[PDB]
């Protein structure tokens, strides 16, 4: 039972979802002038704060909330450890809405108590493919095509309440204000994904991971040497072996992406993009803002022949907490983040990003199954992890689709 979420403006159930044929809103229209203009009613001692995202001291209290209150697996080995420069980044993309970065301190001593980001994406959310093709079997291509242009909505991010302040009801009223201050603005869907089941995932996937840095992964959780390993004489030589990396790249004309490649990343990202039903849309000062280099945050290549960007990958740093160990307390993952192919095969491309990461003392690189990523898992020795990625949207019905048609990279 939901005493929050069954009050709001998303599919209730999956019996619900499976049902839905068409994209389309879930909620009562509205207006901006229905809206309440204040913030919602909180407690005395707790006030509303926005954070000054050009304030390195407000970032820095964001930053120190993740990093003892945010994502833990579900046997807490790890907890996510986001870097301040990670989260100016993730926060602040291109005409981000200040306003949509909702805290909770506590007013005595301005204890950063909760928080929740918004930021805008540009997504196609109109009727998948597989719907679409049933729509026109009943004469209703009309009411599926309705909604294909893409939307510029909300995409959720880093919902936190502080351990000492859990299951009180706080996150429930994050929500709301957040979705007040959205509203104001005039946006009525928002994208967001957890690794918790809630009413109701539009897409679901499994979390992958592949071994960089296989010495320092037994050293904490990998169950020491994997299982399977022991039954043989030097497991730990053999798992070196078995995750080895050449030192350089293979693709030669690999470089790092500049800034004039900028139009060139966009053009041959978004072909790429078009074959999924769910995605994002970037202009070039998105594609800029998210795949130019930044140390130790975001890492982007390029293939490029005969002067021309035919294929590119980039690759995010997100370190985690080891919660319990002592030679280790820092995992340093790569997340493999947006790429396109067009000369090479996808895992020949991925395969350089694997180079790259370990090159660049990475540990791991980790993802989910969406876009085309189960195309390289076995090739290049990915396995599954414990995780699950939930997709879903805020005040918007849409089928169920497979992972394999996301293309909306949560960082
Ligand atoms: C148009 C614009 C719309 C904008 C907004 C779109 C909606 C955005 C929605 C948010 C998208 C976030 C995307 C991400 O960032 S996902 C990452 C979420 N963060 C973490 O897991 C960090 C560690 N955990 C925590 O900090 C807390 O346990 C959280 C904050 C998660 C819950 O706090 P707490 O444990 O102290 O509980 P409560 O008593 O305050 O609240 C209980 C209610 O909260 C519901 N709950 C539990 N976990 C989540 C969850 N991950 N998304 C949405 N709801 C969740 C739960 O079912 C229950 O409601 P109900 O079952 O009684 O009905
Ligand atoms: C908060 O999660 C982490 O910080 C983390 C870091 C690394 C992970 N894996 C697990 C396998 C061995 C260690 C490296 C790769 C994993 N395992 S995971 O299976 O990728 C995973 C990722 C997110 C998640 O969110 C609730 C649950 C599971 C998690």
């Amino acid at each position: 039972a939901h005493a929050f979420w069954s009050t709001q403006p998303v599919p209730q159930t999956e019996d619900e979802t499976e049902k839905i044929v068409f994209a389309g809103p879930m909620d009562e229209p509205k207006t901006v002038a229905d809206i309440p203009e204040e913030p919602y009613p909180i407690a005395s001692t707790f006030e509303w704060w926005t954070p000054n995202m050009e304030a390195a001291d407000d970032i820095h209290a964001i930053y120190e909330l993740l990093r003892d209150n945010y994502v833990e697996d579900d046997d807490s080995m790890f907890r996510f450890n986001y870097s301040e420069e990670f989260l100016q980044w993730a926060l602040c993309p291109p005409n981000y809405i200040p306003d949509w970065h909702v805290a909770v301190r506590r007013k005595a001593d301005k204890k950063l108590l909760a928080f929740i980001a918004g930021v805008p994406v540009t997504l196609r959310m109109g009727t998948p493919k597989y719907m679409k093709v049933k729509a026109q079997e009943k004469g209703e291509g009309e009411e599926a095509a309705k909604y294909d242009e893409p939307r510029h909505i909300c995409e959720i991010n880093f919902l936190c309440v502080h351990k000492q302040l859990r299951e009180k009801r706080l996150a429930p009223i994050l929500i709301k204000e957040a979705t007040r201050r959205v509203n104001r603005t005039n946006v009525w869907q928002a994208v967001y994904t957890a690794g918790v089941l809630l009413p109701t995932p539009y897409a679901s996937g499994q979390y992958f991971h592949r071994s960089l840095n296989p010495e320092k992964l037994v050293e904490i959780r990998f169950s020491g040497i994997p299982a399977q390993y022991q039954k043989f004489q030097n497991p730990m030589a053999m798992l070196k072996r078995n995750y080895q990396l050449p030192s350089a790249p293979k693709n030669s004309g690999l470089r790092e992406m500049k800034p004039s490649d900028v139009p060139q990343v966009r053009r041959i990202l978004m072909n790429y993009l078009d074959s999924f039903d769910v995605g994002p849309v970037f202009s070039d000062a998105e594609i800029s803002h998210y795949l130019l280099p930044r140390d130790g945050v975001v890492f982007t290549y390029v293939v490029e022949n005969d002067k021309k960007v035919t294929d590119f990958f980039s690759f995010y740093r997100i370190p985690s907490t080891v919660i319990g160990n002592s030679n280790y307390n820092l995992l340093n993952a790569a997340y493999v983040h947006y790429y396109a192919a067009t000369s090479i095969p996808l895992h020949q491309l991925i395969l350089d990003l694997l180079i790259v990461a370990h090159s660049r003392g990475f540990d791991v690189c980790n993802m989910v199954e969406i876009l085309d990523n189960r195309s390289f898992v076995e090739q290049l020795k990915f396995g599954a992890g414990d995780g699950h990625l939930r997709y879903y949207f805020y005040n918007w019905a849409y089928p169920k689709i497979k992972p394999s048609q996301v293309a909306l990279v949560m960082l």
